[PDB]
Order: structure tokens, then sequence, then C-alpha cells
């Protein structure tokens, strides 16, 4: 119900840097959110195999990617662990992050951006080609929740009401900057996932729209 909280002054700072760095390699930014829903989907599998009635809220195993061109949006889904509203509130915003200095300190030393996830931020590199993101999110223990971000020093979340039913895990929905909306095409998706996530242990899913003609 519209809940309001500031981010850490360390993501915060982190945020600014990112939205505007000119680095050139942004499509490292599908890797790092690949990694987050393998990491996810490698949680509930844990959970899965003491306790497999956890899998029943969707059984199925996946990382599935939705490009919506007509809004501008790539949407990344994943059937992990998900996210409750207090994993939400803690893990995407407000809780000190071990590397937030560290690796902004790295960049000013000369650090690649792809490094980013070394340093335990890489959620944030999502900012190399959107300028906001909802992250929607269900975890067995909580309803639907949907996270929201416009790049500045506050979030919201919020009891979700309007996005499809997710059953288990997390849907990254990441409106794209306008220069950015190659990540929109399946070739360009293609090549991404095939060059920067080979070795993944999920089905990489890929939702194609074609008009049915002839
Ligand atoms: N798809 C997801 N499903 C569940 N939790 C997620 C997802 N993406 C991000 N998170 C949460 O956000 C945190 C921050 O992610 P990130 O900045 O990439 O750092 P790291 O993956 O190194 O923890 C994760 O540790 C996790 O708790
Ligand atoms: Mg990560
Ligand atoms: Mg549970």
């Amino acid at each position: 119900q519209g809940e309001t909280h500031e981010f850490t002054a360390e993501i915060s700072q982190l945020m600014s840097l990112i939205i505007n760095t000119v680095y050139s390699n942004k499509e490292i930014f599908l890797r790092e959110l690949i990694s987050n829903a393998s990491d996810a989907l490698d949680k509930i599998r844990y959970q899965a195999l003491s306790d497999p009635s956890q899998l029943e809220s969707e059984p199925e195993l996946f990382i599935r990617i939705i490009p919506q061109k007509d809004q501008k949006v790539l949407e990344i889904r994943d059937s992990g662990i998900g996210m409750t509203k207090a994993d939400l509130v803690n893990n995407l915003g407000t809780i000190a992050k071990s590397g937030t200095k560290s690796f902004m300190e790295a960049l000013s030393a000369g650090a690649d951006v792809s490094m980013i996830g070394q340093f335990g931020v890489g959620f944030y590199s999502l900012f190399l080609v959107a300028d906001h993101v909802q992250v929607i999110s269900k975890h067995n223990d909580d309803e639907q929740y949907v996270w929201e971000s416009n790049a500045g020093g506050k979030f919201t979340v919020t009891l979700d009401e309007t996005n499809e039913r997710l059953g288990r895990g997390t849907m990254l929905r990441l409106f794209l900057k306008e220069d950015q909306l190659e990540y929109l095409e399946e070739k360009r998706i293609k090549e991404v996932v095939k060059k920067h996530s080979e070795f993944v242990a999920y089905p990489i899913q890929l939702v194609v729209t074609k008009e049915v003609e002839k």
C-alpha cells in the first residue's frame, strides 16, 4: 500500500554512478540478472531437496526473458525462491551491502564495470540500460509484492494487485533507456545470453512475438 523507503547512502551513490556511466559493455547487465535468477533457483532447489512440497507453488524451474516492445520494457523472470516483502526492503536498498564502497573505489582505480558482480551489487548493473525498474516477487512465505525504483534516492514496496501472478519467483521489469532498445530484439538477446550465460543449470526461455501472415 505505497510503502516508501530510502536507499542507504552508499547504494544511492552507486546507482548515480551506474546510471550515468558511459561504460562501453552495458550488455553485462543481462549476465548479472541471469546470475541472480540462477542463484534464486539454486535456493528453492536447495529447499526442495529436503522438502519437495516447496516446489508446488510452481513446479518448473526456469529463467524466462520477455521483451515487451510496445512498452519499451524487458522482463526477466525466474521461478526461484522469491522475496517476501521484508526481503525486498532488506535485500534491495535499505541495508548496507558489503562491497558497495569497495566497488566504487575499484571503479575510481580503473576497474571494469563488469566486475560489479564480484562485489555483491550486480543487481544495480540494470541501470546501465534502464532508468526505471519494477521487481515483482512471490515467496512461499508471503503475498506477491512489487518493489519500484526510479533511480532516485527512494523506492516503494506495494502489495501486488496489478501484475500477473508469478506462483513463485521474481520478475524484473526494466524500463529501457531510449538508446538501449536493442535489448528488446530476439537476435541481440540470444547473442548476449550465449556469450555471457553459457553455463547455467536452468533453461533460459526467450518469449518472441510474431505476426501470423500469408
Ligand atoms: N531474482 C531474484 N530472486 C531472489 N532474490 C534476488 C533476485 N535478484 C536479486 N535478489 C536479492 O537481491 C540481492 C542483491 O543481489 P546482487 O546485487 O546481484 O548481489 P548478489 O547476487 O551478489 O547477492 C541478492 O543477494 C538477493 O537476496
Ligand atoms: Mg547478483
Ligand atoms: Mg518457505
